[PDB]
């Protein structure tokens, strides 16, 4: 495979940017359009929905369980019901969304269904929730890829304890399709460090938009009534996780960045992602329903916790590692990050120490110093966030080149495209 040359920036970056839908939302939506449609309400409309490898991965799953999933660019068509046929086998990929919101899901076929996924997948966190189904009714053969569900039609729910601190995703997949156990269900994490907060309030707030009814006013502890999920058509907002790669050119360049569509009020973590950019002295502004970004002449170290914007931790250390020089920065609340795509913690500390810098893995993050990079392989270690966080090093150190840009499929496919323009 060849190499990707990253672009320099030797000038301010100034662009206009408009990046596709939210990955985690599209994925939300589709596994709703697919609980209503199986309860017999109907068939729902995903409009702006991301065309990438994790929402493809989704679909098929859906297709796999017997549903029918239709479109051919950003709007897609749920129907059909549950049914598996023999021998019904889900590929998840690197999906993490897949491997955790797909088996609940499984439970109410009344055929098995088998899940794998990559060689890569199979060192991901998954055996938790697994007990969790096995505690709730359910016939799990295996507690990690492969693995099976031999469901009977159906599930009633009840109550489960679950220790979520390795994934957010744990809570959201059985909370997801709560709604369709006969009991409903109250889900309890126990213990302390909980990533991803947002995340979980996502679900909460799309299972409210489809009318579930959910109660979360004490923390840690989720209760949701068996009841219908409603047949309606979804609204993808654009993804703001990826959209920050593009605005740290302009951090990074002193230039001017400008993303279409950002919402004003989204079902994302916009606000803790407008804090951390207004941290290094961004000016960030609001205009013509699109978000402007202007980068400061400079910045130095931060210190920075991202424990509920953990998939932030690529693209900011990217940005603490192109500091004044000898500034010092502290990324914290990051240990689950040792279990994602691939252990990200150890990835960046090896890919920044390569070019010749200085980044040290911490029990809960990193610590990284500023200094004097050269040119080099950036690894992406099939990952489409260290794929984007050696685009942002490229832009202020000439020579890098990332191995696999082609990584960046999962959740941006067209990101080469999008970011030549933005450099041009
Ligand atoms: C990691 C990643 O994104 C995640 C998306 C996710 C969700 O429910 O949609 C919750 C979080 O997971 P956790 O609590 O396990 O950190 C995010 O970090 O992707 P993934 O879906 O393959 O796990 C990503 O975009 O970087």
């Amino acid at each position: 495979m060849k190499t990707w040359p990253a672009p320099t920036a030797p000038t301010p970056v100034r662009a206009t940017v408009t990046v596709p839908g939210s990955k985690s939302q599209t994925n939300r939506a589709l596994v709703l359009a697919a609980l209503a449609a199986a309860q017999g309400r109907g068939a729902s409309t995903i409009s702006g929905a991301l065309r990438s490898r994790d929402t493809e991965l989704m679909l098929d799953a859906l297709q796999t369980l017997g549903l029918r999933v239709d479109g051919v660019g950003s709007e897609l068509t749920v129907s059909g019901r549950i049914e598996p046929g023999p021998g019904a086998r889900v590929d998840c990929g690197l999906a993490g969304t897949v491997l955790r919101f797909v088996p609940p899901l499984a439970a109410l076929g009344s055929v098995p269904v088998t899940f794998d996924g990559d060689q890569q997948a199979r060192g991901r966190p998954i055996a938790p929730l697994l007990d969790a189904l096995r505690e709730l009714g359910v016939a799990v053969d295996g507690t990690g890829l492969p693995f099976r569900v031999r469901g009977n039609g159906s599930l009633a729910g009840g109550t489960v304890a679950i220790d979520a601190s390795a994934s957010s995703q744990f809570v959201s997949g059985l909370l997801l399709s709560a709604a369709s156990f006969t009991d409903g269900l109250t889900v309890q994490h126990t213990g302390s460090s909980l990533p991803s907060a947002p995340h979980i309030a996502m679900t909460a707030a799309m299972l409210r938009q489809a009318g579930v009814d959910i109660d979360d006013s004490t923390p840690n502890r989720w209760q949701v009534r068996p009841g219908p999920v409603a047949a309606r058509r979804w609204d993808i907002e654009p993804d703001l996780t990826n959209a920050v790669a593009f605005l740290s050119a302009a951090v990074v360049s002193g230039g001017t960045v400008r993303i279409t569509g950002w919402p004003r009020v989204s079902v994302q973590p916009a606000d803790h992602i407008l804090a951390i950019l207004r941290q290094l002295n961004a000016v960030v502004i609001h205009a013509d329903s699109s978000l402007e970004v202007r980068g400061p002449t400079g910045y130095d170290g931060f210190d920075v916790d991202l424990r509920a914007v953990g998939e932030l931790t690529p693209s900011v250390a990217a940005l603490a590692a192109l500091a004044s020089p000898g500034s010092v920065s502290r990324l914290s609340g990051i240990a689950h990050l040792r279990g994602h795509e691939t252990d990200r913690l150890a990835a960046l500390s090896t890919e920044i120490n390569r070019l010749g810098g200085t980044c040290r893995e911490t029990p809960d993050g990193l610590v990284i110093t500023a200094t004097p990079l050269r040119p080099g392989i950036w690894r992406a270690y099939a990952d489409h966030r260290m794929a984007m966080a050696g685009a942002i090093i490229g832009l202020r150190v000439a020579g890098v080149e990332v191995d696999d840009i082609a990584a960046t499929t999962k959740t941006l496919p067209e990101f080469p495209r999008l970011w030549a323009e933005m450099v041009g």
